[PDB]
């Protein structure tokens, strides 16, 4: 590839025939930081087979996301990724099925019917696996990350993929599945990057075949979410075999449980590390369908996602795309190239939009009167895209409302019915594990111990 004057700069790396794959996969966040300062806001690099063009100017996010014409497509790239990782082969129309099923059953009425079960399942799991002793004041030490993740995963799994007659048995396997899910989740970025030791490729194979069987469409379950059954109806109706339906189910299990848990971890952890904040939500909590009446919690969860939701927004260009920068410069993107945004660096951590951006400020999105603050600026200019945990366009997360009910209910239940303390409130928060930069909600570099007991 030879660059044309009208294209953005093309950086081939100091050592050519190697590129930036090594520095990119190691710490994507730091790699893009260096590139922004070196080439400015728009630059192109080769990763894997593809050529990627990054746009770091938040002001230009406007036209790109409102793809007025038909030029950018998220699904053409995503289907390649899920094929490698889950072996699911996209069929004509499944992209629209998912969104229809989601708008219909993960929003409005579908969502409240579902939220009622999620609450039921989250209460049952907390109580049953709580841990007990003959002494009623006994503290119980656990690991906060594994704790939150196991809770959201079990309740999420049972609310979506169905429960059975024996509700204790459900929990037991749900926990057994969790352990194996966590093993798959941990290898996932390196799987996407093919940076696995030969033994690890086998583990990913075993985990695949394992979930395929547990979630198999032949396997007695009652009351599965309308979201899932609606989607399998489409698949069976288009002649999708059952084996491929099993691969579909595993992909949706990972999609629906992959971030909700880790996001709960950071929120509760930020709340424990800021007495100011945990009291505001506890008090809001004390005083059914009240999830829409928690402005304080709402802002605690936006701020958490601002600090720990670091996805990449990828679009394949299938017709030559022309981007005009606020500056006054035009840039041409070739069809076949991957358009990429990293709103974490461009938006979340921009000090002009969010002063002291690396600081958890539970009230960051609250107006002095407690109303919702939706007015943010970069040097006088209004930024409609001030937080971007879900993305935008026709590919914005169709489960973001469920995820939010999921996380909000967990927090409320925890801060209400439990005494919480960090084993070591003096040590610094774990930093993001850099190997997952760009894949959704970040995960801690190391777990933190915490103790809990009832009131
Ligand atoms: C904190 C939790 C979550 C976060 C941070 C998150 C974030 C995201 C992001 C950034 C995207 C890509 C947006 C884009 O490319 O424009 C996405 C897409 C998607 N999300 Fe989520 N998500 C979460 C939870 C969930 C849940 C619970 C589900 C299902 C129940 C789900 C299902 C999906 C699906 C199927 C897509 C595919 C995009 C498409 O429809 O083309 N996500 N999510
Ligand atoms: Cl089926 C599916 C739907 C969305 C995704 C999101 C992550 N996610 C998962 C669940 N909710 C959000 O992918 C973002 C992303 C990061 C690097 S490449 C790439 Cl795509 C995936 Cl991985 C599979
Ligand atoms: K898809």
């Amino acid at each position: 590839r030879q660059r044309r004057p009208w294209e953005p700069p093309l950086d081939k790396g100091t050592v050519p025939w190697l590129g930036h794959a090594m520095a990119f996969r190691k710490n994507m966040f730091e790699f893009l930081k260096r590139m922004r300062t070196k080439h400015g806001d728009v630059f192109t690099v080769q990763l894997g087979g593809q050529y990627f063009t990054f746009v770091m100017d938040p002001l230009s996010f406007g036209s790109i996301l409102k793809d007025t014409q038909r030029k950018l497509d998220f699904g053409q790239y995503a289907k390649k990724l899920v094929l490698k990782v889950f072996g699911y082969r996209s069929v004509q129309g499944d992209h629209e099925m998912i969104h229809s099923a989601s708008t219909k059953h993960l929003r409005g009425d579908g969502l409240k019917d579902l939220n009622e079960t999620m609450l039921d399942s989250l209460s049952f799991v907390m109580l049953t696996s709580k841990g007990w002793s003959l002494d009623a004041s006994c503290w119980h030490e656990d690991s906060l990350f594994r704790f939150c993740y196991y809770i959201l995963f079990t309740a999420g799994y049972l609310s979506l993929f169905g429960y059975t007659k024996d509700k204790e048995q459900d929990l037991l396997q749900a926990g057994e599945l969790f352990m194996e899910f966590r093993k798959f989740d941990l290898l996932f970025p390196r799987f996407v990057y093919s940076l696995l030791w030969p033994r690890e490729w086998l583990e990913v194979g075993r985990l695949q075949r394992l979930f395929h069987k547990m979630l198999s469409v032949s396997h007695e379950k009652e009351g599965i979410s309308n979201w899932l059954g609606n989607m399998l109806q489409f698949l069976r109706e288009q002649g999708v075999p059952s084996a491929m339906q099993d691969k579909f189910n595993f992909m949706m299990l990972w999609a629906s449980q992959g971030n909700t848990g880790p996001t709960s971890f950071w929120a509760l952890l930020y709340l424990l590390k800021h007495p100011e904040a945990i009291r505001a939500v506890r008090e809001e909590a004390t005083q059914l369908g009240a999830l829409q009446h928690t402005p304080v919690l709402d802002s605690v969860v936006e701020e958490t996602l601002r600090l720990r939701a670091a996805p990449t927004l990828l679009r394949l260009v299938h017709e030559d795309y022309t981007l005009k920068m606020s500056s006054g410069q035009e840039y041409l993107f070739r069809h076949g190239d991957i358009l990429a945004l990293f709103p974490y660096l461009s938006v979340h951590m921009d000090p002009d939009i969010h002063p002291e951006p690396t600081v958890f400020k539970y009230d960051r999105f609250l107006n002095p009167n407690g109303s919702r603050k939706v007015d943010f600026f970069k040097t006088g200019k209004k930024i409609h895209h001030y937080t971007m945990p879900w993305g935008s366009g026709v590919s914005i997360c169709p489960g973001r409302f469920f995820a939010l009910s999921e996380v909000k209910l967990f927090i409320l239940l925890m801060v209400t019915h439990f005494d919480l303390e960090l084993v070591d409130p003096d040590t610094p928060l774990p930093h993001v594990d850099p190997q997952r930069w760009g894949f959704g909600t970040m995960q801690p570099s190391h777990d933190v111990r915490f103790r809990y007991r009832l009131h």
